[PDB]
C-alpha cells in the first residue's frame, strides 16, 4: 500500500445541527420532535469536543469515529425529559419513557446526547407545558410516535372523554422548577439515529478527498466503504442506481466514484 | 381626605439595575462586589414580577411594600455562592460565608434576592473560577470587604507564604458543574441594601406627581413625608436645605415643595 | 362545695364516628367531605385510646378534656392528602393544600386527625384516582370548596376549553405506590370542627347524669355550663328558646335544667 | 399436531395460600414459619393479579409461567421484616437477616413475594414485638433457623448469662411506628420454594383436563410430562408406582393416564 | 468608686474538671455518674475557648461570666447518648431521654455540654455497651436516675422475668457505627448544674485576690457578690454559719470576710 | 500422594507490615508512599482476619490462597482518598483518582485494603492536610507518581506564576470534618501490588518447611512450586541463576531445593 486515496462526493452545506441543538423551545417526549438530515457535511466533533452536553454516549459506532463514516441519512429526535429518565433513552430498557413515550429499537445504531436545560426550561412556580405520555394500552413499537389524547380507560366502566374515577388523561405534566433537585431537573436529549444499509450516502464526515491514483496498491476509502486494493479501469457498464459491485464470493469488486461517476475494479 | 397628592423629583433618569442583575459576570463573594445607586427613578416591580428568582427575602421592608417608600442610598451587593448558603446571606446567620466571606449587620434593612445560574457559571468538567474565603484569624464584621491573599498560618511553625502542612491558602474554590446537585450548583445572590438615615431622597419609584391643590383639607406625600392636612401657602423664612419645618409639639408644620420650592403651611 | 352536680339532657344515640373514620372510600381533598354531626352521645374515648392515628393535633381545645365539653355541632370534614401535606392542615398554614384544596380559619376550634392508609389507597402500578386542585387564581376561604374544572388559563392566550401549551388542567393526580416513601403515602385526614355558640348544646360526651340537689351549696356543670352556687327554685319564666339567664352584670343567674325543664337561680 | 390434549389427576381442593399471606400474625424472622403445601391444586393467579405485593421476585421459574408448571412440594416461609432488608432475601447477598436470621440457598427455585404492611405491623409508640437476630457466632445455613436465647459473647469474659457489658441478648426488636420511612417500616415476605424431583407431582395449577383422544398426532400434557405424539393403546404392564416409561434411550415413550390409570403408548 | 476589692477564699486545689471531661468511658444515660465539685477553683474558660464541644447551652447563667461567680457546689453529670438526642438535654424537654433516661428541671441553673465521639465510643462490628431506658411505666423525676432491669409488661399477661410477647427489656443498646448518619453518632455530654445554696460557696472562679482596703468607696466582689460602697469595721457580731447581713430591703450591707473571717459593714 | 512436602527457603524475618498499615501519619494521594518489602516471611491471613477494613478486594489472586504463595517483591502503597473516591482504586477505573493521583494497571495482581479512618485522621475545625491533584494536563501512566505542583493553565492566558482566572492550584484539599458523612470521610488505602513473574522468590508465607523426602511418591512445594511425583536426585548441571528447570515438554522436572542448593528430579 503505496498512498492512501480518499473519495467522497463533492458538498460543501453544512446541515443544520444548530437547528436541532440550538433551537428555542424543543417538543415534549410524547410527541418527540424527528428531523431527516441528507446531503451535507456533518462535523461531529463540533459536538464532541464541546463541554457542554453532559451525556454524549453513541450505541453501535464510537463518537471519534463519526467525522471518518458516511451515512445515509440521518435522524434527529429531540426532547425534553427529566434527568432520572435519561438513562431510559436506551435499547433494551424500561421505564415509562421506554414503554409509552420513546422507544429505541435494540439494533440501534447512533448517539443519545443530553445536556441540562435549567435555565431555559424551569420557572418559578412550575414549568408545566412539557408533558410525558403516562398511560397506554400496550408498549410502544421503536421509533412510534403517539401524540393521540384519548382518556385512559383503567377500569371496567367506559369513559367517554371525561376525566373522573379509573378515567385518567394519558398526558402527565413535569412541574419544572429551577429549585428542583438535579434528578427532577430538565434535560434536552437529542438522538441522532444513522441509517447504515444498502442506500446512495448523503451525510458524509468533513474529510477532504484526495485525487485518484490508478494501476497501484492503495489504501482507499470510497464514501465510507475502506479497503486495500489495486483500482483499475473495468469495463462493467453499471446500471445508473448501482454503486457497488459484487462477485459470487461476496466481495466488493466493483465500486463507482463518487465524483467522477467511474466505476472502477478493485483487484486484490 | 378628598384627594391624594404625591409629589416626586423632578427625575429623569433610571437607575442602572441592569448591569448589576443581567452583566455577563459575577465577582465572587470574597470580592463580593458593590455598586452605589443614587439620583435615579427605580423600578423594583420589574423584579418583583421575574420567574427566575428563586429568593427574595427582604428585611425592614415589605416584599409588596417596597416601591411605594423611597429612600436615600441603594447599596447593590453582587456575588456567586452555592445553593446551600443562601440561608448564610441572612442577618445573624452563622457559616463559612458570613463569618469569613461576607457579613451582615443584625440589624440589616433590605433585600436579599438570589437565582440559580447553572446554564450560566457552570462547565462540564468543572468550573473552578468562584472562589470563597475558607479560613481566616477572626470573624468579620459587618460590611468588610477582605481580598487578601496571605497564607493561613493554621500551626505554630513560620512556613513563609507557601501552601504546605497547616499553611494553607486562604480561598477555596467551588468548583461548579451543570451535573451536581441543587445545593452545588451556582447562585448569583444581589443583596439590595438601603439606608433610610436623614437625608433628603435621591432614588424614588416610578409613581406620578400630581398637581397641587391648597387650602383644602387633603392626603399629602411630599416626597416620602406623608400626612393629612390643608396645605396652605406660606410666609416662612426657610433656608435652602430645610427640607420640612417642624414646631415645638416637634410635628411636620411645614413642607418646602420639592418641585417648585414653595413652602406650605400644613395645618390639620 | 359540699357535692357535685351534672346536668346533661337524656340523648342515648352514640354519634356516627364509625361511619366517618371507617368509609370505604374518601373523597379527594378539592372535595372534601363534610358531615354534620348533633344529636348525640360522641365518645371521643374511642378516638384517643386506639393507636392508629399519627397525627392528633386539637386548637383551642385540649385533647385530652374533649369528654367533659358539649358542643352544638360537629362538622367532619375527611379527604386523602399526601405525607407531607398533612403539616398544611392547621390553622395560619400555607402550602398547595392550603391555598387552593383545603383552608382552615386562623380562629380554627377542633382537631385534626390523620392516619396513614397505605394499604388502602394505594396499588402496585400506582393509585391515580386522589386529585388534588393545582392551579387557582385565588387562595381558597375557609371551609370554601371548590369543584370547578375549567381549564386554568395560565398564559395571555384563550384555553377554549382544550388542554394544552399555557392552558393546565387544575387538578393533578397524586399516583400513589405502596413502595413510595413517607412524604408521598396516602393519610387519611379527618378534621373535627367543633362549633360553640348560643345556641343549646346538643353534642355531649358520655359523662353521666346525677340527681338535682337545690337549695345547697353544690359544684354544678348544666349542659356545658360549669358553675358553683347555691341552686334555687325559681318564679323565673323563660321563653322557651332562652336557655339561661345571664343578668345586667353579664353573668348567669339563672338555668334552664337540661332534663326536667326546671328553672334554676344561682346565688353564690 | 392436530390438537392439544391435557391430562391432570381430578384434585380440586385448593392449596392453603390463604392462610400462608392472609394469617393475621406472622412470626418474626429468627423464627420464620414454614408450611407444606401438598396434594391440592394450587392457584397462583390470585398472587399474580393482587396489587398489594410489591415485589413478586422469581427465581428459576417466569412468574407468570407459575401457572402452567407441576411441582411435587411446596414451601411457604412467612416472616416480617422491614424494608431496607427486603433485599437481603435473595440467593447470594449478606447482611443480619441473610447472616444470621434466614438464608437462601443458591440453588433456590422459588418466588418471593413482599409487602408492605404498615396498617398491621406498626402501632404508634413502637411495635417492639418483632425481633431479629442480631448477634451470632457463625453464619447461617440455607433453610436453617435459630430460635435458640443465649446470651452472646463479645468479649473474653464468661459472664454466665447475663446482659450487660460485652454480653448481648442474641435477639433485637424492631420497634415499628406508622412515621418510620420505608426503609424502617414492615414488610411480610412470603418466600415459596418449589421442589421438583423425579416424583409424581402433587402440587398443579387449576388446568382442565380434556377428553382423550387417541391415535392422532397430538400435544400433549400428562401430568406436567409435555411433548408430541401418537398416543394409543398399550400392552406393557406398569407396576403400580411407575408413573411414565423410557426406551433403551431414555426418552419416554409410554405414561400412565392421570385419571384412568391406563397405559398409553407415545409414538411420534 | 475607685479600684475594686475582690476577696475569694484561699482555696489551693483546682477543681477536677480534666477526669470529668477526659476519662476514658462514660457511663450509660440510665446510669448517668454524677460527680460532686467543690472546695475548688474552677475555670469555666478553658471549656469555651476549646472548640471541641459542639453545644455549650448555659440556662439561667451566661457562659462568659462563669470566671467571676462562686457557686456554693458543682454536680457534674456525664453519660453518652445519641446525637438527635442531645436536644433532649434541655429544661423542659419531651423524649426517651428526658422521659425515661435524664430529665432536667424547669427552674435549672447550669450548662449543659456534648462533644461528638465517634472517635471514642463507635467501633466498626458494633459498640453496643452504652443502653437507654426505652420503656418505663412513669416518666423521671428531675435528677432521678434508673438502673432498674426488671421488664417491663406492656399487656395483660405477666411476664415471670422471662422476654417475649408484649414483653420488653427496659434497656435497648444504641449500636454506634462509625459509618452512622450525622444525627447518630455518639455525644458525650456533662451537665454541669451549679447549686446556688445560700451557704459559703466552695467552687470559685480563678480570679487573683486583692488584699483588704477599708473606709473609701470602692467595688467589691465578696465571694461572688458584687457590690459598690464603703468597707467599715462592724460592732455587731454575725452567727458562724450565717455570713450575709440582709436589710430592710434585702441588700447584703454585713458581710463575712472569706479569707480573715471577720465582719465588714457595707454603707452607701 | 503419600507425604506432602513444602520446601521454603530458612526465611527468619517478619515482614514489617506494622510499619506500614499501622504507621501514624499516611502520605497523600498525590504523593502515594510505595514501601518495597522482600526477603522476610508475611503473614496475609492476620490482614484477613481484621473486620476493620471495608474492602479487601483483590485482583486475580483469592485472599484466602494468600498465604499459600510466594512472591519475588511487594509493592505496597498507601494514601487517604474520600470514600466515594474508594472505588476509582481498581483496574479498569476512572475517576480524578484514577486519572490525575493513582493509576492502578488494566492487569493488576495485588490487592486494595482500603478502612476507614474518621478516628485517626479527622479533627475539628476540619483536617485540611490530605490534598489530591485535581487538574493535570494528561492521565497518569499506570504506577506513576506526579508531585508536580506548577499552576495548571485552563484558558489561553498565560498563569505567570499566580493563581488567578482560569488558572488553578493543581492541589486541592480535602477538608475533612468528624460530622461528615460516609462519603466524604477518611478511608485509608493500602494497594498491595505482587509480581507473578519467575524469579528467585525472596517473600513468602507463614507455611512450616517440612523434611526432604526422597524416592517416595509426594506432593511438593517447592518455593510456591506446587506438584506431586517422585523427587530423585539429579546430575544436571544447574547454574545459579537457573532455579527450576524445563523439559522439551515445557513442564517443570527439575527444581533446585531452596534451602539446600541441591538439585531435584521432579518424576511423576
Ligand atoms: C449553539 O450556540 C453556541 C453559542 O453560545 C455555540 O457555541 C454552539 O456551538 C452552538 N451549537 C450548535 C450545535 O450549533
Ligand atoms: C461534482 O460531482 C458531480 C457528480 O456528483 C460531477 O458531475 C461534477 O463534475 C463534480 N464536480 C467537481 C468540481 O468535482
Ligand atoms: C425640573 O426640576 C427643577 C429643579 O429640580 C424644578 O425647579 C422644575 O420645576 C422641574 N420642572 C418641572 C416642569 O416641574
Ligand atoms: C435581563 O434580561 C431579560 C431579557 O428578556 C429581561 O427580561 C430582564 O428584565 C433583564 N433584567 C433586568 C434587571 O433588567
Ligand atoms: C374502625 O373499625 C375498627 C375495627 O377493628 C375499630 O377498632 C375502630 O374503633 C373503628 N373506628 C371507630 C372510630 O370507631
Ligand atoms: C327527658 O328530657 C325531656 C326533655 O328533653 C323531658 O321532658 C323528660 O321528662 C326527660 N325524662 C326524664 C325521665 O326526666
Ligand atoms: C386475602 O384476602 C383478600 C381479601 O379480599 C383477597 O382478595 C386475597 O385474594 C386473599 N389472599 C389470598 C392469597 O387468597
Ligand atoms: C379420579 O382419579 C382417580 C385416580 O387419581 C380415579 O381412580 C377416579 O376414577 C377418577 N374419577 C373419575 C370420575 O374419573
Ligand atoms: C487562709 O484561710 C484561713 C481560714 O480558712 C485563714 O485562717 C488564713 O489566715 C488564710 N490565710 C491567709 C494568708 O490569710
Ligand atoms: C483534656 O485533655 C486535652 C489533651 O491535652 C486537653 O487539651 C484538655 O484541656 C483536657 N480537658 C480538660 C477539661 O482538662
Ligand atoms: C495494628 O495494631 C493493632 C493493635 O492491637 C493490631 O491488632 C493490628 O494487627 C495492627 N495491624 C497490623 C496490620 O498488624
Ligand atoms: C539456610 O539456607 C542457606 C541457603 O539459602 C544455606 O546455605 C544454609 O545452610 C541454611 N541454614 C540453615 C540453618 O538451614
Amino acid at each position: 500500500p503505496t498512498e492512501s486515496i480518499v473519495r467522497f462526493p463533492n458538498i460543501t452545506n453544512l446541515c443544520p445541527f444548530g437547528e436541532v441543538f440550538n433551537a428555542t423551545r424543543f417538543a415534549s417526549v410524547y410527541a418527540w420532535n424527528r428531523k431527516r438530515i441528507s446531503n451535507c457535511v456533518a462535523d461531529y466533533s463540533v459536538l464532541y469536543n464541546s463541554a457542554s452536553f453532559s451525556t454524549f454516549k453513541c450505541y453501535g459506532v464510537s463518537p471519534t469515529k463519526l467525522n471518518d463514516l458516511c451515512f445515509t441519512n440521518v435522524y434527529a429526535d429531540s426532547f425534553v425529559i427529566r434527568g432520572d429518565e435519561v438513562r431510559q433513552i436506551a435499547p433494551g430498557q424500561t421505564g415509562k419513557i421506554a414503554d409509552y413515550n420513546y422507544k429505541l429499537p435494540d439494533d440501534f445504531t447512533g448517539c443519545v446526547i443530553a445536556w441540562n436545560s435549567n435555565n431555559l426550561d424551569s420557572k418559578v412556580g412550575g414549568n408545566y407545558n412539557y408533558r410525558y405520555r403516562l398511560f397506554r394500552k400496550s408498549n410502544l413499537k421503536p421509533f412510534e410516535r403517539d401524540i393521540s389524547t384519548e382518556i385512559y380507560q383503567a377500569g371496567s366502566t367506559p369513559c367517554n372523554g371525561v376525566q373522573g374515577f379509573n378515567c385518567y388523561f394519558p398526558l402527565q405534566s413535569y412541574g419544572f422548577q429551577p429549585t428542583n433537585g438535579v434528578g427532577y431537573q430538565p434535560y434536552r436529549v437529542v438522538v441522532l439515529s444513522f441509517e447504515l444499509l444498502h442506500a446512495p450516502a448523503t451525510v458524509c464526515g468533513p474529510k477532504k478527498s484526495t485525487n485518484l491514483v490508478k494501476n497501484k496498491c492503495v489504501n482507499f476509502n470510497f464514501n465510507g466503504l475502506t479497503g486495500t486494493g489495486v483500482l483499475t479501469e473495468s469495463n462493467k457498464k453499471f446500471l445508473p442506481f448501482q454503486q457497488f459491485g459484487r462477485d459470487i464470493a461476496d466481495t466488493t469488486d466493483a465500486v463507482r466514484d463518487p465524483q467522477t461517476l467511474e466505476i472502477l475494479d478493485i483487484t486484490p
